[PDB]
């Protein structure tokens, strides 16, 4: 699991992973968000570039925490 | 019963039942906060995201820190 | 008094009533600060929500200390 | 030694233009005059408005920057 | 005395530290008096002054002297 290296699809197949982001994910790829956008994404970007709502944009953000731990 | 799995609607009532957060709540509710989110919340979301004022916002987080213990 | 029941008019008297703040009280009525929220600021909250600098938010929260003992 | 501050147009365009992905971008920072003086106050934000840049490469090509400005 | 410093004896005795003349201006900015000073922490340093840990605790130790 090195998601510093993930592409682009596989950004999206990840956050399509996570409950109520089916739709989210196609705004990561539309945003052509790979592993290393990925990781540098903080709930700001997520609510003013994404126009994501706070639960998700927080419930997301902390799902991307836990994958820089290993 | 336990906030980890609340839903938003969960989240709804818990805000509203609280002094002057009957508008907060559906701010709460618009942002599809549950529980999950509503314990990683912050002083500052809540101010910024959410335009709340920072004495609501610290007696909010502080009613939501006592529901953790 | 004891400052965790005051008012939000309680806060802007007792902020009103310390050297340099006759105008930073109207921030803290205007932020809805009452007791409880007041004993929960901590300096970043003061730099953040209302521009603060870092020398009087060091005083008034110092200040705010010597009410919590 | 580098010394990004100082950079001209030029010098910013062939910086983007070694950036994975960035050879057509790079033609941008040129055409909006983006010398190393500017180039260190751009953000993410500026190269998604400003720029037409999607979020993911705006912030690796912002993560790159803050890495000279080091 | 330095319970009783001014905003200007701050940034004289901040001025008088090693690489710390011109952050002393930082000081009068953020209107550090002598009892701001002595109730100024590292986290503080740095976040409202931008300041790196070692610097920040080099500053403080030197402040926590005069005490």
């Amino acid at each position: 699991t090195e998601p510093s290296i993930w592409t682009v699809d596989d950004v999206w197949a990840f956050i399509h992973s996570l409950p109520g982001c089916q739709d989210i994910a196609d705004e990561f790829r539309a945003q052509e968000i790979d592993g290393q956008a990925l990781l540098l994404l903080k709930e700001d970007h997520l609510m003013s570039a994404m126009n994501i709502k706070l639960g998700p944009a927080e419930k997301i953000c902390a799902r991307i925490n836990s994958l820089k731990e290993s």
